[PDB]
């Protein structure tokens, strides 16, 4: 099966691509415009495969995307390209509106023409799988708002949308566009919403990687506000496996939430990392001593937690890692990958 | 209070402007780019008021919109400008995406900067009122599916978003942007979702106007499916009153559903108009004789119905009209405004 993937040089995207090439019979054409977020080095031990093809393009460029579809005759699409940085363009567009909304619209129109011009067989098997975030659901009650032993609510596929940031609002919109094209034109679409990913090849400035690296450089490990914030951490390699499962076995018109089956406070994440770093790599003092509390960010969602029961029940997917086993692997990865980290920090990675 | 309004030359927009000038102490600056949908003639008996100002501009034009805010220093904003025709683009984003989504984003950014630079007093009183549709809610169970006297569901402010067309998807997105700006930047925003509007100044090709005009012209009154579709009809003048009520008394961060407190099948609408045209402008033969059956559009939402209890309970608003009294006023209006109708049909209205 040939899978056309957008955002393939990204954090999650690269995990998806590496998975398909290393563990499946499928082939992939990766469409990525390589913004500051893309990294071809994250695909380095896969880019020589004859089952992999790279196309340097912007999903907003219809002409180019149309060409690529016509040339590769994809059996399915996995849409991961997105802008997570909220900017403020002078002239016009803010990249996140352009890429996340207009880009999804643009891609949907190319895929619609392509799909409708297919033959009965290939047309009934085609799938447009849209990758999204749990942030579209808004916020959940926090443990300290609900008093003693009351079972807290979880995000399910029928939880109402309630975006609270420009980024999540832009993703919620792309979600709506994907579902409307299905109901209006009959396009084969599927939508998945996942929680926070962590793991190998995550950029240096991200939360978990930042704690691990600052720890090592003898710098401040920040805990924001009370370290209050609750998030459901999903290991990237697990997300990657769920996504391929969904695109190949997912049912058109369905939605699937994906999560790591856990819930953790930021403070717990920082401490867990320090404990691992004390076990592996011991030193003259505990890494804990660099922990420092810092600024809180205004009206931020207090708790995200996903109920992944549906995907388990219907497709049989469950994470293979636990936060414990996953975090350990992550720390080990950063310790063994200084080169990759340094190329990102120096900018060297943007030279292909 | 100076109210800045977008889409003021449109169907609903013109009703809002006329209402503020005829029945309030407030002043208004109307920003409209005058697409095929705008009609300055609909504002003719109000355009000379010194309390009214017109600005010919596109909401996507940030420089222009910024100048306008700075010049009129608005106490509030009523955003009604939107593109309801779903077109396609041989060059990037279609109009509805540009106007409904990007345009709302653009407007939000100008209003944010303006608002944050106000002055404690005027800054706490400022309001950004976003006008939207009940279509964002998806579809409701139809009478013929929910057997016997069960009782059917209604759209409430907490009903889950589930857009099923490109248009409704674009409006649902503008809604998400509006709320995120509030939660993220603290912008005073409000959102209202209303049902199908009908009444004076509704373009000739619209459903109700078309039935009235075709009927008198003696032409056929075609019905699509079994005339199954159910909709909540809200008289435009009623909507106009609710909107002003909301912008002046509405609470920041709140959502209000607005409807005509009714539910009607299309077949009932056609029959109701024929009955009235038989009463007024009586004809030996009955106007139903003209009713005929054609085919109908695929997978369309079967039932929209709004629960307008919250706005009643909290702001004390209720429709003054009933579907019956309102349809009567509408028929009388068309019979009395051949000139307006003909100027729209000929294109002459687009000469200012
Ligand atoms: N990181 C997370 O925890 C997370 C959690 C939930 C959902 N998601 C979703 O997963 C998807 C991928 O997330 P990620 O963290 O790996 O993103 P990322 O920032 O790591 O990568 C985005 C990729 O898309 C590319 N890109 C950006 N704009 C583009 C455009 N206009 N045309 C083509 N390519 C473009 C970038 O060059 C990059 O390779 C997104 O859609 C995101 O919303 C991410
Ligand atoms: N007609 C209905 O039944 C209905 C029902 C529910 C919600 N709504 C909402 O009410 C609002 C107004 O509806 P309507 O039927 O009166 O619309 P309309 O089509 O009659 O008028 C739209 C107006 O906006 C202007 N406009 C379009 N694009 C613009 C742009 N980029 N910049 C500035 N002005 C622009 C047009 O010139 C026109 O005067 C919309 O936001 C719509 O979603 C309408």
């Amino acid at each position: 099966m040939k899978i056309l993937i957008t955002g393939g040089a990204g954090f999650i995207g690269s995990a998806v691509v590496r998975h398909i090439i290393k563990n499946t019979q499928d082939t992939v054409v990766n469409i990525d415009k390589l913004t500051y977020a893309g990294n071809l080095e994250s695909l380095s031990d896969i880019s020589e495969s004859n089952r992999y093809n790279f196309e340097h393009a912007d999903i907003c460029d219809s002409a180019e995307i149309t060409r690529i579809f016509e040339q590769y005759q994809p059996d399915a699409v996995m849409h991961l390209a997105a802008e997570s940085h909220v900017d403020r363009s002078i002239t016009g567009p803010a990249a996140f509106i352009e890429t996340n909304i207009v880009g999804t619209y643009a891609l949907l129109e190319v895929a619609r023409k392509y799909w409708s011009a297919l033959g009965e067989d290939k047309k009934n098997n085609f799938r447009f799988h849209h990758i999204s975030t749990d942030e579209v659901y808004g916020d959940l009650p926090h443990p300290d708002e609900v008093e003693n032993s009351v079972t807290l609510p979880l995000f399910t596929e029928t939880t109402a949308y309630a975006p609270s940031s420009p980024y999540s609002a832009s993703k919620a919109s792309s979600d709506h566009l994907v579902r409307a094209w299905r109901r209006t034109y009959g396009l084969p679409t599927i939508v998945t919403n996942c929680s926070n990913n962590y793991g190998p090849y995550h950029f240096p400035e991200k939360l978990i990687p930042l704690v691990i690296l600052n720890a090592l450089e003898g710098k401040p490990l920040p805990i924001y506000g009370k370290g209050d914030q609750i998030r459901d951490w999903l290991y990237v390699e697990d997300h990657a496996r769920a996504l391929h499962m969904v695109v190949t076995e997912g049912k058109a018109g369905e939605t699937y939430n994906i999560g790591g089956h856990n819930e953790k406070k930021n403070l717990d994440v920082v401490f867990t990392i320090c404990d691992l770093l004390d076990e592996i790599v011991p030193k003259a003092t505990s890494y804990r001593e660099q922990i420092t509390y810092v600024a809180d960010r205004p009206g931020h969602d207090r708790r995200y937690a996903i109920d992944a029961g549906k995907i388990s029940r219907e497709l049989g997917w469950k994470p293979l890692e636990t936060f414990e086993s996953g975090i350990r692997k992550t720390v080990e990865w950063y310790l063994a990958n200084t080169q990759w980290v340094n190329n990102v920090k120096s900018g060297a990675y943007q030279s292909w």
